[PDB]
């Protein structure tokens, strides 16, 4: 039975407070470290930040540590809830708050408890988080699916200075036949890119992003396509590794068209493109290229070039901020049949049930689901179990630099080992892991 | 009594593989990540790397995992040694190696097995790991001390483009009342800093090394020390915020004299400083700025400019290079009086009881010990309970940002509110944290 719960503040990988949260049971205490989201949003779960320019400027988190330690614990603990019951646990908090985006007591505050609970009903049941997840989403066991890790390698858009408006560049390993494979042939591509970006563009080059990536100033796509397959032909795994993009086109949407030279800042609105266009552009990268997953390739709202665009896709098509995790806005993509792989972001809904409920939808639609990190990430290494509960076959945690981004892959290496021959590495069938 | 010794390989920060060990006994599985370390090395305990360009670029751990799992396990097991009695684990170690420098087995190797059987005692004795530390060390108790955070924040020499021949600047909180207020106050001058850097040099001059440090194009000392006072200022800590230096003069070192343009190419030689020449330099940064540590200010081997040196110095002078953390060279170190605090690195020695030995022939000395984190972190946060365990009162564990890094600053969070009176953070008296 849950005795005490308890929150605290403790530093996210990019340096700014977030809520870490421990719940004592009968066998321990678990914890639970939430990763940085929004605070400010619109058909998402809202995290509460203090908003005190004097301290860690504005991003305090001592009002979600006040609502859980002065307003959740002592409820929580009262209400006597059987933590195996995870649908029961979220129902409880969310009953608590009493909002439809976590307003009130905050997604953070919200979620740091509903994560600990599901680590405290694993070691109730004595099984791995991963089994623990799987039993409560109801996923085949037989065997494990492990994921192909999509890895940040380059970045551009407002992650960079240069033209390059496209924001993520993956590589994933889909030819590996294992795990383990994946990720050290994942590590000797990003090596080799490091090395030709240096060499290119100079040791500044060099530095990363928040997600492990580097972020050289390049001018066009076909630059950041080109450097990325001259790194797999330098590694010697030509054939085994394909390319994902985040093109997180809501950014350069403007009077309902793309501005691809949106850091312009003078860009010419005679090249502004439509819709239709930008698929033409699209479709062009995908001939040349081996990519195999496009994220965001439209805005937020603009529902009929999706729909226009996945027509002719034929390879994954990924939503993020146009489902940003909401069951009313993934119901709407599945009936527009807007694109087929959700972003999973779990602190973007709040609670590891409407977590689970979201993916369920997802692949009783035929969707694949790709479990995701978040910007500012911690050492908890959650999302590693999660996509295996889920059995997925895919998930986005960053590049192989950054420990906040190693952790999990190191617990997937984890999990891998300890399965034997009850797993399964994903590989060509990521998209539908589920039905592996 | 220790059942079953195992390792197998993870990835460090940079993404090049460790290794990782777990140790079961009658109370659960212990594990402990190690550090990237040095594979050639005189001087220093050598980590030992398969070599087979294949496969990560040559640096797989393979072998070293073979050298626990194959030698080390079975010997260890059938030895049954108190893991409470670390110098009898360590010996047991050593004595399976019979090198000096555990190029047989691997510091590696030899050093995973060291730090898991440290965390299996404090689990049998039932205490934290730091207080388990604080007896194996002999350190006062009463009260504990937390560190002052020396934070990387940005970078300069091989580090960064530019000509800035100096290779890490760090900010320290002294004047904080604890260690939570010192890392708030820290973040947010890191935070000023990373905002002050994109307006002055550019969004790519915004990304990060491998310990979390910014990198922009710097050509002068005063540059980069002008560019953190603003910061200071702007973040409103003037006063409770020092600088620390590390000028890795070693780098520069070249035919007796000291090259500050090393990056040069056409370096004029005209300009190279002798020892003398360039304390003058370190003097005069020394008056202008609140520098309260400088680390390796002359060369490996320059033995006679450190003592001359620190004659006049009158803040800590730490040894890095100087000492690679063996203790032959410590001896002769404080028997040329050529500086007063050692950097403490426990993967350059290879084992936790000899780590111990060289912090309490350092503090016998009136040295102080600063803990050090390596370029290649991982999410274990060892060193944060060490530090404490030994009561330096500083620390050099990163900027505040990569999760390699804030592991270890979120466990010194957790330890302080474990504490609660019993701890005092060593402010203004980092240097002597033993005595406080
Ligand atoms: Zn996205
Ligand atoms: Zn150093």
């Amino acid at each position: 039975a849950v005795s005490k719960v308890y929150a605290r503040s403790v530093y996210d990988s990019r340096g700014n407070p977030t809520v870490e949260v421990e719940l004592t049971t009968e066998k321990g205490v678990f914890r639970s470290i939430v990763p940085s989201g929004a605070s400010t949003g619109v058909h998402e779960a809202l995290e509460m930040r203090d908003g005190d320019k004097s301290k860690w400027m504005g991003k305090g988190v001592l009002h979600a540590v006040k609502n859980v330690n002065d307003v959740i614990a002592p409820a929580f603990v009262k209400a006597n809830i059987d933590v195996s019951d995870q649908k029961a646990v979220d129902d409880f908090l969310i009953s608590l708050d009493g909002t439809a985006n976590k307003s009130k007591l905050g997604a953070n505050a919200i979620l740091g408890v509903s994560l600990a609970a599901s680590r405290a009903a694993a070691a109730e049941k004595n099984v791995p988080l991963y089994k623990h997840l799987a039993d409560l989403s109801k996923s085949k066991t037989s065997p494990y699916v492990l994921p192909v890790p999509f890895l940040n390698v380059l970045n551009g858009g407002s992650h960079a200075g240069g033209a390059l408006a496209l924001q993520e560049f993956m590589i994933a390993p889909t030819g590996a036949k294992t795990f383990a494979e994946a990720l050290r042939i994942g590590s000797e591509v990003y090596h080799n890119l490091k090395s030709l970006t240096k060499k290119r563009y100079g040791a500044s080059a060099g530095n990363v992003g928040d997600e492990g990536g580097v972020a050289p100033n390049i001018q066009t796509a076909e630059e950041a396509l080109d450097l990325i397959v001259d790194a797999i032909k330098a590694a010697g795994h030509d054939g085994k590794v394909k390319i994902g993009l985040d093109c997180a086109s809501s950014e350069f949407f403007k009077d309902g068209k793309y501005d691809l030279d949106f850091k312009n800042p003078n860009s010419d609105k005679s090249k502004w493109l439509t819709g239709p266009q930008l698929a033409d552009l699209y479709h062009s990268l995908m001939k040349r290229y081996p990519i195999v997953s496009i994220e965001d390739p439209f805005a937020e709202d603009d529902w009929e070039a999706w729909s226009h665009f996945f027509k002719t896709a034929g390879i994954q098509i990924v939503a993020d901020d146009l489902t940003v995790t909401n069951p009313k806005r993934i119901a709407t993509a599945i009936e527009k049949k807007a694109a087929d792989a959700l972003l999973l972001k779990v602190n973007q809904i709040g609670t590891l049930s409407e977590s689970i409920k979201a993916a369920q939808d997802s692949f009783a639609a035929g969707w694949g689901v790709m479990v995701s990190h978040r910007s500012g990430e911690t050492e908890d290494t959650f999302i590693a179990d999660l996509v295996v509960g889920l059995r997925t076959g895919q998930i986005k945690t960053g590049a192989p630099a950054r420990s906040e981004r190693l952790a999990k892959l190191n617990q997937l290496l984890r999990i891998e080992e300890e399965l034997g021959d009850n797993a399964v590495f994903a590989g060509e069938n990521f998209h539908h892991g589920d039905k592996l």
